C-alpha cells in the first residue's frame, strides 16, 4: 500500500527488500545505489548468507523487475537528487550508512519524501524507536526524520526493558560478539577506528558501540545506567548480546528466565524469543526476531548480578523491524 | 637441569617443548603419543600457528633429534607402563587432556615418576596452581599431583588478584571470547557438549567454563563471587577474558589502569602484561604472559562497576606457565 | 518401500535420511553410530550447514520419532552384531569410513542385511556405480557389495562421458578445490596423511586422490587416461572440479559448453546441471545434482585443450545418488 | 643507495619496504596514501599476516621513523603532486592499483621520478619483467615505465621456462588457488567483478587472471600456448598455482622434478625453489622465493601430460621481486 524507496541496497537494504515482499501493506517501488540493474538484481538473487532469493528476478532496462513488478533503479550517490516525490515514495529507507546525519538523511524529504527511516543510530533526528519498546511515542505530526536504531540496541533494550520492569536495573555492561560487517577490512587498510582497519575473517576484534548507551532513548530511565563494547569475530553473520547487570531486587535464575519467557509469549512475542536449547549462531541465520534469550546461559551471584545473554541475526531481524517500523509509520496516516 | 617428560605430544604438549627449549633449568628427555616418531617430528617443526620451529630437527630410530639433542618417544595408551623411572624423568607434564582425574594421573608416579604436572583443572588433585597468584603454597612433601589449571583461569586469576586487593571484588561474571580448539569438532559430531558438536569454524559457540570458579583454588578469598561462560569463535588461536565485576571500593578508569600497569611492572611482570595499543587477537600470537590488560577498555559506571578486559595466548602463555612451574617445583627438590 | 538401514549416521548418513524423507520408495527403519539417541536427534534437528531439518524430531527411548515414524538406534561398533536381517534391512548405507574393503563391508551381509552401499571409493567391491553413467552395469545376482563412489568422481564422470563421447578424450587432469571434512583436523594432530594432520580452516591443503583414475571403473574406455590431486580449503561444504584435458577433435569454448547444455537438458537430466551464472561456492549449498557445469569457466588452448569446471554439493549430491542407487538397486529385484 | 619512494602504501607497498629493510642498495625516503603518518605506523608495526615488524617505529610530525631513519608521508591523490624529483627520489614502485595504465604512471615521471615500477600487470608499459625469466631485456634508455607483472606470473613463468627449455611445451592451462586480496568484498558488495563481489571469506570464488597469457609477455615462445584461471578462497595470504601442459617430449616423474629440482640449486637459485615436503600453504608464509615446487604432487599422464604445483606467498616473495627489480635497474644506471 505504501510506497517505500531504499536509499543503499546493501546488506540491509537487500533485506530489509526481502522482508518488504512478505507485507502486502509495503510496496518498494524504487532503489538507489551506485551501480546498474545487473549487479543489484544479481546480488539480490544470489547471497552469500541468506541463500538464493525466492522470486522470479530479472532486469528490463537498467531497471529491476520482481514478481512481475518493475522496480526503479537510480544511481545517484547525492540523496538531494532522488526526486522521490516524483515517483509518489512516500517513505525511504536510509541504509548506505553515510547519511545518518540529519542534514543528510533530510535531503530525501526535500527530494519529495514524506517520511525517512535511518536504519541506523543517528544524529539530531526527531525520535530513534525500537520496536516492542517504544514505537507508541512515534507522532506523525512531530516525527519525519525517524532512527530505527542499531541491530545490537534492537536485541538488548527489548529484555532491559523486562528486567528493568520486573526487578529494577542499577547499572549494567554489555559485550556484543558481533559478525564482521562491510564497514570492516579485508586485510590490514586504513579506517578511523585502527582495529578495525585488522584483517576482518582473522582476528576477535575489540571496538566501540553506543547500542548501551543508546538505550537511554527508547528506555529513558536507564540513562547513564549501561555501557558497553564490541568485539568483532569471524562469522559472516548473527550476533550475541552479554549483559551483566547489578538488579534492585533479589532474584534467583529461573525468576529472571520466567519473567523473560513470560514476555516473549506475551508483549513482546515476534520481537523477543526465548529458547532453552543448547544452539549455535548458524542456527540463528534467518531469524527474524530481534532478540533471542539463550535461557541456559542465564546465571546469577548474590541474588544480586544476573548475566543475560541474547541471539540476534543482525541483517534479517533487524530488515523485518524496519519493514515493521514502515508499516506503523504508514497506518498512523501520511 | 631437571629431566621432564611430556605426555601427550599436541598442541600444549608440543608448545610446552617449544618453551622448555628456552629454558636450561629444564630437560625434556621423552615424549609419549599415540604415532610415530616421524609425524611428531614433523607436527613439531612445521605449526600451522607458530611457524616453522627454529631448530634442527630430525629423527633417529624413535627418538626425535632437536639441536643435535636426543628425545626418546614414547606410544603407550596406558600411562602406567611408561617406566619414566628407568630414564630418569623426575616430571611429567601430563597434556593428554584423558588423565586429570588423580587416580589416572598418579600411574606416572607408579611408572617412576617424581611429580606430575596436568596441563588443565583436575579432579582430586593435591592441589592447583597459578604462577604469579600462588605458587608459594606449594609443598613438597605432600603435593605429587599438580594442576597448572586452564589457560583461562591463568589469564584471569592474575588481574583478579590485582584488583581484589586494591580495591576488593565484591562479585564479578566473566566471559572469554575463545579461539577453538582440539576438543571442538569440524563439522557437527557427536560430542558430551552439544554446543561442542557443532562445526568450529563457522559459529560463535556458548559453551560452559568453570574458570570464574576455579579462581577460588588459588584465591580462596573469591570462594563464591565469581562465575562465567566462554564462547568458542572462528580463530585458530589467542582467546580474551572479558570481566565486569562489583568493586568495594569507589574508582576511576585511570586508576584501576593505574593499579593494573603498577602490577605488571612489579609483583606480577612476567605473567601479567600491560598495553595501551588498540590491537586485536593475531597480534598476540607467540605471547609469553598469562594475561595482557588491553586498558583502552576499562571502562566504569557508578564507580562501582568495572569491565576489564585482558588478552592471552592460550597455547604459548599456558605452554611457559607450564615449564615455570616444572622449575619451579624442581626448585624445592624432587 | 524398500527397508534401508545406515551405519554411520555422520555428514553422508544424515544427509542420506534427508533425502530418504523426500523418497517413497526408501524407508531408512535404524540408524547405527557410536552415541546415544538424544545426540543423534540433536545434530539431526539442527545442521550447521544445511540448516533445520523441516520435520518434526524427538526421541522415545532408543527411537529417533520423525514425523511420527520411528527409526531404531544401534551403538554397535562391530558391524556383524548389527542384526539387520532380525529387523528386515535389506540395503545397508555404509557411511562410517572405516568399511570401506569389501571384507569388512560384507559384515553387514553377515549380519542380515541383503545389499551394502559403500558411499566411497572401495577396495575389492563387486562393482562401482556413478548413477547417469553405469548403473546399466548393476547385476542384482551378482553385485552385493556395491560403491557409489566418491563425490569427486559422481561431478566428474558424468561431464567426461559427454566429452568423451563428442569429441573424444585423449588424457586429461583434475583438481578438485574441495571444502574440508570430518576427515581432516581442528589443529595439527595426528594423521596419515601429514597434510590432512594440518589446521583445516588455516590453509589450501594439498592432498592426494583417486577420483580421476576411478572414472575408469564407471568408463572402462578412460582406463589409464585421467589422473590428479584434490585441494582442501576453509570452506565448511561444496565443492568444484577443474578439468584440463587433451581432445581428439579441434573445438571451441561454445560447441563444448552446448554439448554440455545438450547433455544436462537430456540424458544427464537431474545428474548434470549447467550454469551460464557467474556463482561461488554457498550459492551451491543444497544443490542436489552430481555435478554442475559452469560454463563461464570453459576455456580452450590451442584448439585441443580444454578445461571445465563443474560444481557438486559434496553432502547433497552425493546423498541424493546415494538414495538414487537405492532405488535403482531395489527396483531389480532383492 | 637507490632513493626509493612507495606510491601506495597497502599489503605490497609494506611489504615492499619490509623487503627494502633487509638491502642496503635500496633506501625508501617517502611513502604516499590516503591517510596520516600515524595510521601507517600502525599498519607497518603490527600485520594480521606477517607478524610484529621486527623494527623501531614511531612518528615525528608529519613523518614516519624507523629505526632512527625517517620517511616523508604523503597524502595525494593525484600523483602528479608527489614533487618526487624535489625529494631526490629516482625510482617509484607504484603500488596503489589504480595506475596501472602508463599514461598515469608516467605521472610519477612528470614528478620528478627517473623510473616507475608498477606492482601489477600494466597497459602500455615500456617492458614488463619477471626476474630470473627476462631482466636481461630491460633496456636503461628505452625503458621507464616497467611492469613488474603479478605476483601469479612471477610463480609461473619460472618453472614454465624449465620444462619449456627440457621438454617443449606445446600447450598448457593453469589454476590459481589464490588467497584473497583487497580487491574482494567482507561480504556481497557492488563489484564490476560479480564473483569478487561476493563474501570472501565464505566461498571458492572462480575469477579471471591473465597470468598465464603473461608469461608470453616475458617467455615470447609461449606466446598463445597458455591460459587459465584463479579460484579465490577463505585464506589471507599464500597461493598456488596448479599447471598441467601437453609436453613434447615423453617424460617421467622423476625426469620432471629432477629438472625442476636442478634450475632451482642453478639457473633460478633464489627465484625458484624446490621442496620435497609435504607442506600446507601457511608453511610458505614469509616465503621470499617468487617459486616453489611441490615435488609430491607431480603427475604425469601417458607420458606427454604433466601437472606441476608450486607455492607462492604473493605478498612476500612479490615484494622481494620488487626491490630485487629496483636494484637492478639501477645498477644499470640512472
Ligand atoms: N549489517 C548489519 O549487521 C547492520 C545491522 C543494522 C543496521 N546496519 C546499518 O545499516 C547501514 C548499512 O549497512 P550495511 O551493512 O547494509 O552496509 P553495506 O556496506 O552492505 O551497504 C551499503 C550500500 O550503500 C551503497 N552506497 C554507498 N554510498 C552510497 C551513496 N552515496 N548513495 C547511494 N548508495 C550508496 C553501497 O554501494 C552499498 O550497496 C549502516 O548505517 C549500518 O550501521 C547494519
Ligand atoms: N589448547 C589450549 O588452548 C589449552 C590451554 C590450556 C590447557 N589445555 C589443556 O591441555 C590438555 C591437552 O590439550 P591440547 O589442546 O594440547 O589437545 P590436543 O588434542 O592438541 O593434544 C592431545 C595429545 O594427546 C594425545 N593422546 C591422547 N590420548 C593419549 C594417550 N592415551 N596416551 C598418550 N597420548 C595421547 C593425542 O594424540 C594428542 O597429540 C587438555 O587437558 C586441555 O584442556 C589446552
Ligand atoms: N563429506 C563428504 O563430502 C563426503 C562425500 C562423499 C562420500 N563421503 C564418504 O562417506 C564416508 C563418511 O564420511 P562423512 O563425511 O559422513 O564422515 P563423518 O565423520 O561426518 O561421519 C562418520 C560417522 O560414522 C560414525 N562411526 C565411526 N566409526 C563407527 C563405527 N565403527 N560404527 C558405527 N559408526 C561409526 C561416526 O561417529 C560419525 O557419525 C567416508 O567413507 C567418506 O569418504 C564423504
Ligand atoms: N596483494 C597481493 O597478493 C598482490 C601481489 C602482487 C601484486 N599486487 C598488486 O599490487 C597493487 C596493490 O595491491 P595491494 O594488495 O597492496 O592493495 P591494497 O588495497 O592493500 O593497497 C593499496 C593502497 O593504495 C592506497 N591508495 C589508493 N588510491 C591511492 C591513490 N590515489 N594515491 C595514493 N594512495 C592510494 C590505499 O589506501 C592502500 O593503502 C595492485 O595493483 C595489485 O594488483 C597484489
Ligand atoms: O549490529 C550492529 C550495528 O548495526 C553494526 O553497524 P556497522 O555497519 O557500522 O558495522
Ligand atoms: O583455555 C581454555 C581451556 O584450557 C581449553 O581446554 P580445551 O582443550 O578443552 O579446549
Ligand atoms: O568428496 C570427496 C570425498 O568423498 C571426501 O572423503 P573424506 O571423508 O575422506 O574427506
Ligand atoms: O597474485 C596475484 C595478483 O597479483 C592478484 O592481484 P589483486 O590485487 O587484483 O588481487
Amino acid at each position: 500500500a505504501v510506497k517505500v524507496g531504499i536509499n543503499g541496497f546493501g546488506r540491509i537494504g537487500r533485506n530489509v527488500f526481502r522482508a518488504a515482499l512478505k507485507n502486502p501493506d509495503i510496496e518498494v517501488v524504487a532503489v538507489n545505489d551506485l551501480t546498474d540493474a545487473n549487479t543489484l538484481a544479481h546480488l539480490l538473487k544470489y547471497d552469500s548468507v541468506h541463500g538464493r532469493l525466492d522470486a522470479e528476478v530479472s532486469v528490463n532496462g537498467n531497471n529491476l523487475v520482481v514478481n512481475g513488478k518493475e522496480i526503479i533503479v537510480k544511481a545517484e550517490r547525492d540523496p538531494e537528487n532522488l526526486a522521490w516525490g516524483e515517483i509518489g515514495v512516500d517513505i525511504v529507507v536510509e541504509s548506505t550508512g553515510r547519511f545518518t546525519k540529519r542534514e543528510d538523511a533530510a535531503k530525501h524529504l526535500e527530494a519529495g519524501a514524506k517520511k525517512v527511516i535511518i536504519s541506523a543510530p543517528a544524529k539530531n533526528e526527531d525520535i530513534t524507536i525500537v520496536m516492542g519498546v517504544n514505537q507508541d511515542k512515534y507522532d506523525p505530526k512531530a516525527h519525519h526524520v525517524i532512527s530505527n536504531a542499531s541491530a545490537t540496541t534492537n536485541c538488548l533494550a527489548p529484555f532491559a526493558k523486562v528486567l528493568h520492569e520486573q526487578f529494577g536495573i542499577v547499572r549494567g555492561m554489555m559485550t556484543t560478539v558481533h559478525s564482521y560487517t562491510n564497514d570492516q577490512r579485508i586485510l590490514d587498510l586504513p579506517h578511523k577506528d585502527l582495529r578495525r582497519a585488522r584483517a576482518a575473517a582473522e582476528s576477535i576484534i575489540p571496538t566501540t558501540t553506543g547500542a548501551a548507551k543508546a538505550v537511554a532513548l527508547v528506555l529513558p530511565e536507564l540513562k547513564g545506567k549501561l555501557n558497553g563494547m564490541a568485539m568483532r569475530v569471524p562469522t559472516p553473520n548473527v550476533s550475541v548480546v552479554d549483559l551483566v547487570a547489578e538488579l534492585e531486587k533479589e532474584v534467583t535464575v529461573e525468576e529472571v528466565n520466567a519473567a523473560l519467557k513470560a514476555a516473549a509469549e506475551g508483549e513482546l512475542k515476534g520481537i523477543l524469543a526465548y529458547s532453552e536449547e543448547p544452539l549455535v549462531s548458524r542456527d540463528y541465520n534467518g531469524s527474524t526476531v530481534s532478540s533471542t534469550i539463550d535461557a541456559l546461559s542465564t546465571m546469577v551471584i548474590d541474588g544480586k548480578m544476573v548475566k543475560v545473554v541474547s541471539w540476534y541475526d543482525n541483517e534479517t531481524g533487524y530488515s523485518h523491524r524496519v519493514v515493521d517500523l514502515a508499516a506503523y509509520i504508514a497506518s498512523k496516516g501520511l
